[PDB]
């Protein structure tokens, strides 16, 4: 049932670095074609850096793991239309026969499937604010205390709940480790306020706590926060509260959250992420090489 | 081999038939005798009527059975409370102590996804209390069916629970949720949740498509497809809100709780409205039975 | 290999004897020295007097250990609170790190599950923190009891944690919790909690049947067994200084991996040593249950 295209297939039969990546990122990080020109940097810093980028979408109710250029830009032109696909989601958009732009806890489960360990994104869903009001809590989260992978993450967004969003990954039994920083970072940028847990310092180190999680059989996987670069490091507060003040929830809540503050960092957040993922995407393909070379 | 399968469920599964599971607590503990045991008969022959065949699930005697005789399904009705609210937790419990339980949606899910039941009708799903930022009280119907490949066919989830908050416990075990021919997700008794239901299907062909794909793909959680009551109890479902709320702060003042507070609420709501809750929720199970029952067959078919 | 394991628990696991798993940051940080190293031996001893062989878990030069020697419980409990608090997510950077490491209940639990270990005894589980509804703390504890089948023999849950908030979580994640002949759930320093025993049962043979039944049944969530301390074995003094302690830690703001040694070590200075003496007796106890359901296990099996 599952499509893995040629390039990705040859380097899992010959135990070739793979690295994962996620398409909720194309479909509704950022509009087309800069959607499109961002997949394709990042698969290209993954290839630069001596593994193969495993793209993972659903494409006309197929699952693909691994994408074709002509893939690519199907699934960016249509943009924010495809259906944000979570884990749970995966099973009706087959049935439907539907495009789906997979989320963490559904990239989680195809990365997984088919022995992938490393898998690059930009920021992992969270606890949500006010939680304790509606509890709100990403199935990222939960994906992740069940799937042995490592996911390549730049922390997470301050507009979630960090300090929740760290002891809920706790609870699901999920190593967190910075990447050489005793600050766990906030995606757009480095500072969350948030101590990290615990830390690792290089690709190799990295690379090395998921060899041990992989021999020891350990089903719940792991998340590396890699600080954004510092060169590529009030918004997030107002977007909130003209979000509960105009009452948007449901589907419409996280990408207007995301859109207004792209629109009142006037495009700076928007670049910060693209920075980000850039950046997860080449340290996420050293640790793969490092791990291939482990094995 | 501790379970005992049934010749009938057996020849059924053997052949990959249509096979709806189904649970024993609504008959114990949900709905007073002899209604309770009157329906959970009626429920089997709708199955059956549909093309499917029941497989009503219980311990007796500390034997997990799939498959009832009509005799076990009259003691269960008969001994009533004495019978052990069976919980998947508890069902070691009940087998070491050899005693009888009536399962609950999360136990039945265990016994069901063990023998290769595809499809499980219930009426409701336990959920997320009311107060639960003070409690914590949240069903392990939910935890359950976030790491069970099997689809659980309901009316929703009771407005004696928080719907809204249940829907994002479901969303966060990773189980897929779908309204059944509506936009909004239903809440047992009634249609009118005031929840957007996340997703829906509009036929048991599209169900039985969602699950085979489930299957296929070999996720490990499971589905709670939610079937509005029918639209001929439409009137009565602001009663049975109202006497819901009444009930609710009645147990509130009366500071009723741990095992007593839903046995209250359910009998407290039936008292209030003159039977019509409990003829509602008979009502809604029969409809789960035709609808999930065609699931099912539909299902065979596709595979 | 992938876990070194000391003779006597190899021979033991080998020749179908009974074994009961033990954890190590009682030894390394929730004990001092060399009250830890002489408790730990203590236990081990009733362990052994009751038919059945310790294996006291930890990781060492990165190497998990089932089973320790006498030199290792020496090399714990003497390296004291400067061995790393190992939960279940630790284990991975602790051995590729070549660390050492003191096992909590979520690291134990999944190493006692690797090698077939039914029986585990600790003193308290972790549990829902007071004041979750605003912070989230809850225990790896329970979520990892949830989904690894494996009777954990405990003394209940510390009313420094929200143990009402607890005792549902733990019905969340369908782990079978029961009180040990009482039907009130201990409060680990004292017996009395406040809160009913969902479940109870009354004998060793009692427990081993469930833990039977549920291996049979191949279930993946796991068994809480509440022992209450033994009724001479201050509890009214224990409770009055937690909640002293609590107050204290929340007007100083002491949060994070300082929160809970904070805690513990409040309330037995508090209590003049009262709470840990009470933490040695109850583990013991634990121990004296805990090996003769294992051993009545055994033998059902
Ligand atoms: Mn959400
Ligand atoms: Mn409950
Ligand atoms: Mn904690």
């Amino acid at each position: 049932l599952v499509k893995i295209s040629p390039q990705v297939s040859e380097a899992l039969s010959n135990g070739r670095a793979v690295v994962a990546l996620e398409s909720t990122i194309i479909s509704h990080g950022m509009p087309y074609p800069q959607n499109l020109q961002t997949a394709k940097e990042v698969e290209s810093i993954v290839r630069e850096n001596g593994a193969i980028p495993a793209t993972i979408a659903i494409l006309n109710g197929v699952p693909c793991i691994g994408l074709s250029e002509e893939e690519l830009e199907r699934l960016a032109s249509l943009g924010k239309s495809v259906q944000k696909t979570a884990g749970r989601d995966i099973a009706n958009v087959v049935a439907t026969r539907g495009n789906g732009a997979t989320t963490v806890s559904a990239t989680l489960f195809f990365a997984s499937m088919v022995g992938i360990q490393v898998f690059v994104t930009g920021g992992i869903g969270g606890v949500h604010r006010h939680a304790n009001h509606s509890m709100d809590i990403s199935s990222d989260l939960t994906a992740l205390g069940r799937t042995p992978i490592a996911v390549i993450s730049a922390g997470v967004a301050s507009i979630l709940d960090i300090p929740k969003t760290l002891e809920y990954l706790e609870t699901q039994e999920v190593y967190v480790a910075a990447y050489k920083s005793d600050e766990f970072p906030a995606f757009f940028t480095e500072k969350s306020g948030c101590k990290a847990p615990s830390r690792v310092n290089s690709p190799e180190d990295c690379a090395r706590v998921i060899d041990a999680n992989m021999k020891l059989n350990r089903q719940a996987g792991i998340l590396f926060a890699i600080p954004i670069p510092k060169h590529h490091s009030s918004a997030t507060q107002r977007a909130l509260t003209e979000a509960r003040e105009q009452n948007v929830t449901g589907n419409a809540e996280t990408p207007f959250l995301l859109a207004r503050v792209n629109e009142l960092t006037g495009g700076t957040s928007l670049a910060a992420n693209i920075a980000l993922v850039k950046n997860n995407a080449l340290i996420g393909s050293q640790i793969a090489v490092a791990l291939s070379q482990l094995m």
